């Protein structure tokens, strides 16, 4: 019924709210300049960077094993959200585990569109601002690193979601049930059916004018996912060329193997 899916998606938001300390509300703020906010540090350059640093291996390597850092925080954030989705943890733990494992990064970039505008990416919890052309100069094969994700971003943030949005559509990727390895995918669909049902309800009733909205942001998984496809790849000639360079165990164990 319709007021079960409005209680269904005050229970996320909430929920939400709880566990992603920076929200896009606060991530507008700080971009667009608000008073509710303070302003970030902008890096554009090496020097800007090393003063940021003071403010806030190789640069390169450094940025890279940063967004590596947040990575795994985020993770952990997505992690205690997932158990928060009703009969989430009554699901087989196998099952659990593999949603997890297959969902992170597509929520990592769907949470990163809210850091982002075109220009850069808001950096340790909003206190920094990193420039997208000084994340392209990089040296190779980091310069591509983050390009993909500031085009899908830019893209994203035009479909104007709010965090009541956001935290529908993130429980929406988590029960998707069609991972690979899963044990028993139809509680899995049964939850994701009322998910995309309350999804569905707060667009209609939060954006009355942006008509077929529901659609639009589904048809951006197919880019979320394409998005994780290049990164596993890149991942993969680092490995190969930066032989000495670690990789978290929670990173190592989701990203071996997809
Ligand atoms: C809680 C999800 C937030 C996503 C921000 C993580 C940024 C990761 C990166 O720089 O690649
Ligand atoms: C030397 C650290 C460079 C910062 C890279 C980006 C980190 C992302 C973050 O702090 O959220």
């Amino acid at each position: 019924e319709s007021a079960d899916l409005r209680a269904l998606a005050k229970h996320l938001y909430d929920s939400y709210i709880k566990s992603f300390p920076l929200t896009k509300a606060k991530a507008r703020a700080i971009l667009t300049g608000k008073t509710t906010d303070k302003s970030p540090f902008v890096i554009y350059d090496m020097n800007s960077l090393m003063m940021g640093e003071d403010k806030i291996k190789e640069v390169a390597i450094r940025i890279f094993q940063g967004c590596q850092f947040r990575s795994v925080e985020a993770v952990q954030e997505i992690t205690e959200y997932a158990k928060s989705i009703p009969g989430f943890v009554n699901l087989d733990l196998n099952d659990q585990v593999t949603l997890l494992k297959y969902g992170v990064h597509e929520i990592i970039y769907t949470m990163l569109a809210s850091l982002m505008n075109k220009d850069g990416v808001l950096i340790s919890e909003g206190q920094g601002f990193m420039t997208r052309e000084f994340l392209k100069s990089l040296r190779k094969p980091f310069g591509d690193f983050m390009e993909p994700k500031f085009e899908f971003a830019v893209k994203f943030n035009a479909l104007e979601l709010d965090d009541s949005d956001l935290a529908i559509f993130i429980a929406v990727i988590i029960l998707s049930g069609d991972r690979p390895g899963l044990l028993n995918v139809k509680p899995i669909e049964d939850i994701q059916d009322n998910l995309l049902q309350a999804l569905e309800l707060q667009l209609k009733l939060n954006h009355p004018e942006s008509s077929q909205l529901f659609a639009k942001l589904l048809q951006k998984m197919t880019d979320l996912r394409q998005i994780v496809t290049e990164h596993v790849q890149l991942l993969q000639v680092i490995k190969k060329t930066e032989t000495d360079m670690s990789l978290h165990p929670l990173l190592q164990e989701i990203y071996k193997d997809l």
